[PDB]
């Protein structure tokens, strides 16, 4: 299986190599052209939604000058599996801004739920998405239930194409004010969880910002913005995978191969 993944020269070969269901959009932000693979099919966002939870906070803060500096309590009882930053702060509090950073760069689950409380929950994140021009991605539940996926149940799903368009509008476009979008881009550029995923297949010519996602069933995702270090137009790359027949580690290998194929498609 490892060899098949490595030998896959296109997205369909890669999906076949893992017997999975792969969704990809590679978007050229200069022309708007994109090269997809099941890009209009729904997949669970899992933690990839955290990029947009943080964007919702940033957007709200543009009209609320004290919001990012507000402190929210972290209690030992709210600690979830995978709460690496907030766990050190149990019994005290953290700023909203620091909860945003934690949830993006470590995928901290407790941080995400606290930010949902601050912003107005799944409806608020959905409203931000709709207002930005995304009528497809939708936030419905909190951690950990939002990671659940069933075909025909659109809760907490996106499509590779909708998410790619949204990353462009929000991380590179005018949905947020420049300082807000730059802060969000910086968090994505500082991500710590994606080193075995898209980043592992992308060459040094790219400065990469990304956000991973996964669930305990078969999903593993990674969405990224690629800025050319030498200057020029950025690209957006979304990758969603369901692949229950391979291991969690092999799922990352699939995402890395998505990166390798994409890097070849760009040049």
């Amino acid at each position: 299986t490892d060899a098949a993944i490595t030998a896959a020269s296109d997205f369909a070969a890669l999906e076949k190599a893992c017997a999975g269901r792969l969704g990809v959009t590679l978007l050229d932000t200069a022309s708007g052209r994109r090269i997809g693979h099941r890009q209009d099919e729904r997949f669970p966002m899992c933690s990839t939604f955290k990029s947009m939870l943080a964007a919702t906070v940033l957007s709200q803060a543009e009209r609320m000058p004290a919001l990012l500096d507000r402190r929210v309590p972290v209690g030992e009882a709210d600690l979830l599996s995978h709460a690496p930053v907030t766990r050190r702060h149990a019994g005290k509090d953290m700023t909203v801004r620091d909860l945003c950073r934690a949830t993006i760069i470590t995928s901290d689950n407790t941080a995400a739920n606290l930010l949902f409380g601050v912003v107005g929950g799944p409806p608020a994140v959905t409203a931000f998405l709709r207002a930005s021009g995304d009528t497809v991605s939708r936030s419905d539940r909190l951690e950990p239930e939002l990671n659940s996926f069933a075909k025909g149940d659109p809760r907490d799903t996106t499509t590779p194409a909708a998410m790619a368009a949204t990353l462009q509008r929000v991380v590179l476009g005018e949905v947020l004010q420049p300082a807000s979008r730059q802060q969000l881009a910086d968090w994505l550029i500082d991500n710590e969880t994606g080193d075995a995923c898209l980043r592992a297949g992308l060459g040094k010519r790219w400065r990469v910002g990304d956000k991973t996602g996964s669930n305990g069933e078969d999903a593993r995702n990674d969405i990224a913005v690629l800025w050319p270090v030498a200057g020029g137009a950025p690209w957006v790359l979304t990758a969603y995978l369901q692949a229950g027949a391979i291991s969690y580690e092999q799922r990352a290998s699939v995402l890395a191969q998505v990166g390798r194929i994409a890097d070849r498609l760009i040049g």
